[PDB]
């Protein structure tokens, strides 16, 4: 089982489910070995009837598709598609609250409302929209009207994109075409321009993708400033993670997917409702993250992080888990049959987003308080129909620091420099106590050992003194092993690194350091790594392309991921990705996303799957970077 | 070279691409067999990089994607991503027009005016838009900004789709959460939903994607109804069509794609540049139409449409071609590699729609006439270049009637009954002398013996007194065929149907009848079909899942065409398709397309791969409708 997972409570769970008869993600998988090397390597296409057409690696026919499509330009139209799908849902997401915040202020959702009045002003003035004399409600709702502006095309170009990034790399990125004109007018644009018949240039292509990323970004941005108002800017806090935060005594609820406009109803709700659990017989109400959406409820009110990603079946396995409660993306669609041997009630509640043989309750944030009660009587109900039998949930779990918004990692520097809080980090980084900074971002993939690549890169940089930050399901799974835990400073960071994770942390009063990894959030709050990296741009002068900041996708898997790898590359960070994409089958495309997009963007990608082999390559790729500068390395 | 396409002229240039070493559509298909099963049933999942997963569709593992996604659920989404791809073709052809009509009004491109001055006073007038007292260039300006707003969301729904159907289906469809909220919003949505770890219900996906066919439907209209502002509503022509149109001793310029925002231009231009080709030694400029941007060329100035589709290579193997002027959309990018044999200038002029090994001029709405001219400039310079040379045009070309807009057809038919004008036509369906209505839609297919089940349904279904109209490639195939041609009513039309084609045509002053299929445009032209449609719905008085009218895609390939099958099904009409989409590795999702659906919408699909025995499942569906208005049959 140690080869399927790095993790020791989900190791656990696989010997469950296994002498049990549930099959895993892990079992599926083995059953589709040996996998088809034409989508392996992205030499296949369906866009028309007339396929599908493939065309052979190496060797005779065929060796072009049947419209004459060749083999880059079929390797570039699916990944422009994969792009277009990972915008759709990070703007999905940001199109949800944007609505959502829109409501609130016009008094049509009474359960939401204006949490952090702070970061509405900045955001409200980083777009050009007044504030002095203006109430807040309108202040909003002039956000919320600017957010759904950016998903067409209007007179300005999208804000979320132009305003965020310094003006240089704004110029750069213009003088090449990439400024998105509207969020879902990309998406669009993309899949226009990849179906039959259409855009046939390997480059064309690759500039449209790269362009669609950057609409992807603006989702991102755009969906991490939104929660931020209306549920509150994290800060930092201590929780738990891993299999161990279920508590057999309690009603044990999960909340899973990626938009918290539910779960964060759910967390305010179920502390109301732990009298009708104790009635039950439960101990209280016991909510549990699972994936980002469990991330973003662990930011901000430090709710325990139960389980990530590949490993998500595994939280229902131990037969504690009464209800998971669903709202989109990354949610494997196993979970619904799999509830039929654990007892879980597994609830779904977005329209757009059903799994058969789920139960339904259809959210409304005019009713959320009415359908978060709903829902948590039918996990109450579920916690009596198993009261009594045993359950067997691994007594494992880390302790976890999170909450390391950007505004968090400025006010705890602005402690060691109340006037130029970025200057001591700064400082660290040309002195050579911190060699450059590394963003861990992405999935799991079944492909690869749980975790694996990302302990095995992590724990190679941070004895390099790389400051490490995570986001999303590498946060996961660099939180499940420890990385999140202060008192591991000192077996997991090298000396310079160590100093100045102690200066921080003494003096935010802590008497200890801060973690040795910083976890900023979500998927979407990748978008607080780029707000921070154009804050250190700005404050020393320079273009991203020059700072010493990389990024990896270690053991990436979902569309989501490729736009936010592709928009990495195209604000100018060398980044890793830790599974192959399928663009191996055409040579110029690799040649562009490895080597010419440097020309470009300044960013690139690196491929490598050997996580040591990519670990080296991260650390030269940062301490280039240096040498740019002219710093020591 | 029968086997592979029926068209005379086609099959002898398949002799001289064979002896002259030219490969071919045909040859790059032969190449490419056997195709995957996989694919070919919809079994086979790119969503993300833990695949491509493939579910077999008979006997043991795998059986179902790694995240736990079942076959119905594959094949759902699938075809759902499909819909938003053709939906997003349609939809960026219609966008563009918005913004050359708002640039034309604006002053900005003086190339561009409103041509159809009626057209747009009656598109205002159901849109809500008014007219008394206010400019044109105002009133357009209204038009097209309320064309742009369709893309997004905002107070009202997709305007184009709750404005062009009757009230009756407006409420079936809302009834059902059909309605699009806004064009790209629904393509976007789309992307997001089936994207990995999200809707996994088929219902919930296969709903989704009717609205999204609905926002093509929107597209398509839009796009037609700008189209008809811009350059004229047709009205009836005659012209020739086949490869015998280009003549040997002109410059011969092709105008191939879709959107003629670009191609008008070109006809006009090319008039005034005749006496410059005859400096060089030309009779003048041949120019000549290719897929649907040359039928739209075709229905408004009578340009003779060349080839279509499939065997668009065709063209420029007589070596008589001088260029080929694209915008996007159904181009076999192999015209560029084949341009190096045949001496053609192959030139694209869209920035998203960019081929490799092409000249690419970028077109500007404000430039228009110079870019024309630049164009034709190198067309000219190719003549010269081949000025000796022998070329081999097969002497083989039709006669063709067309133009037959649906205000074209209530026109004509308003000779008989100035204040009834549908009156007639319904007069001929009840008493019989007209079965029923037959939409003949969409491309042809390498799979399918070219233009094979097009006539062959033809045939049957006119035998039998079917009114026909045809749009896109279909027109092309009946009409390369004959079937536009008058002189053929005799032989192909049924008694009763002769009679009304030749009491029609001889009240329009022909002394003669209307052609034995009246052809209504290009693609996005199926949207006059609708209009017409609908018309005989609203004077009836009942929803358009009662008309005896049905629709074929007969040799459908694009994904243009899966948006278009689908819509047709969404509005209420039994609907032929003649290639297999990916859908038959579920059983589920097949049932849903070709029985349940009938009880939400009315229509359903037809799949029918032997054209016989499709013309009879036809026959079948209109009788039952007329039975179903007990009217004899
Ligand atoms: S678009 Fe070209 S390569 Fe793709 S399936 Fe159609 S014919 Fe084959
Ligand atoms: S979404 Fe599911 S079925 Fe599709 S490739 Fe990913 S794991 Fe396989
Ligand atoms: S042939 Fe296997 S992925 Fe297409
Ligand atoms: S395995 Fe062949 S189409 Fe995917």
């Amino acid at each position: 089982q140690n080869l399927k997972s790095t993790d020791r409570a989900v190791q656990q769970m696989l010997d469950k489910a296994k002498r049990e008869g549930i099959q895993t993600v892990w079992d599926r998988y083995e059953a589709m070995k040996p996998q088809c090397g034409f989508g392996e390597t992205g030499l296949c296409c369906r866009h028309c009837l007339q396929g599908p057409c493939r065309i052979n690696p190496f060797g005779d026919e065929p060796k072009v598709g049947i419209c004459g499509a060749t083999a880059e330009v079929i390797v570039a139209r699916g990944l422009d598609r994969s792009i277009a799908a990972g915008a759709a849902g990070h703007s999905g997401h940001a199109k949800h609250l944007a609505h959502t915040l829109k409501k609130a202020v016009q008094g049509k959702a009474a359960s939401y409302m204006i949490k952090d009045r702070t970061k509405l002003h900045s955001i409200a003035k980083r777009l050009g929209i007044p504030t002095e004399g203006q109430k807040d409600e309108d202040i909003a709702l002039e956000v919320a009207k600017a957010a759904l502006a950016d998903f067409h095309e209007k007179d300005t170009p999208v804000l979320w994109v132009t305003t965020v990034l310094p003006p240089s790399r704004v110029k750069v990125l213009s003088a090449h075409g990439l400024i998105p004109a509207g969020i879902d007018h990309e998406i669009a644009e993309i899949m226009h321009r990849t179906s039959m018949g259409c855009d046939a240039d390997a480059q064309n292509l690759l500039l449209g993708g790269l362009r669609c990323s950057l609409a992807d970004l603006a989702g991102c941005y755009m969906g991490t400033d939104l929660a931020d108002i209306l549920f509150g800017t994290p800060a930092p806090v201590v929780t738990e993670s891993n299999l161990g935060v279920l508590k057999a005594d309690a009603v044990n609820v999960a909340v899973h997917g990626h938009n918290p406009v539910l779960s964060d109803i759910i967390v305010s709700v179920s502390k109301e409702m732990e009298n009708e659990a104790r009635a039950a017989g439960a101990t209280g109400i016991n909510v549990v993250g699972i994936c980002c959406t469990g991330n973003e409820v662990l930011m901000r009110h430090g709710i325990p992080a139960c389980t990530h990603s590949v490993s998500q079946e595994m939280a229902m396995i131990t037969g504690a888990l009464d209800a998971m409660i669903l709202d989109y993306q990354c949610i494997q669609p196993s979970v619904a049959t799999i509830a039929e041997c654990t007892g879980t009630t597994v609830i779904t509640t977005m329209e757009m987003s059903k799994i058969t043989g789920a139960t339904h309750v259809n959210f409304a944030e005019e009713a959320a308080v009415e359908n978060a009660k709903q829902i948590l009587r039918l996990a109450i109900d579920t916690f009596k129909r198993r009261k009594g039998k045993p359950v067997e949930i691994p007594n494992i779990k880390t302790k976890v620091v999170a909450g390391f918004s950007t505004e968090a990692i400025i006010n705890a520097l602005s402690k060691l420099n109340a006037n130029d809080p970025l200057k001591p980090l700064i400082d660290n980084v040309v002195n050579g106590n911190i060699r450059g900074v590394c963003l861990f971002a992405g999935c799991n993939n079944v492909k690869v050992p749980q975790d694996q690549n990302f302990t095995t890169i992590a724990r190679k940089l941070l004895k390099q003194n790389v400051l490490v930050v995570a986001t999303g399901c590498g946060a996961g799974a660099l939180m499940r092993h420890g990385f999140m835990d202060p008192a591991n400073v000192d077996e997991l960071c090298g000396d310079g690194l160590k100093a100045v994770l102690t200066a921080i942390g003494e003096a935010n009063g802590l008497g200890g350091p801060l973690p040795p990894v910083l976890h900023m959030g979500s998927c979407v709050d990748n978008s607080r790594a780029v707000a921070l990296v154009a804050a250190l741009a700005n404050r020393l002068g320079v273009d991203l392309d020059r700072l010493p900041v990389v990024a990896s996708a270690a053991e990436w898997m979902h569309e989501k991921a490729v736009a936010i790898g592709t928009w990495a590359v195209t604000i100018g960070l060398p980044t890793h990705i830790g599974v192959l994409p399928p663009i191996t089958g055409s040579l110029p495309v690799t040649q562009i996303l490895t080597s010419s997009v440097k020309d470009i963007t300044g960013g690139y990608f690196i491929v490598e799957l050997d996580p040591e082999t990519a670990a080296d390559k991260l650390l030269a790729a940062i301490n280039e970077r240096r040498a740019g500068l002219g710093l020591p390395w």
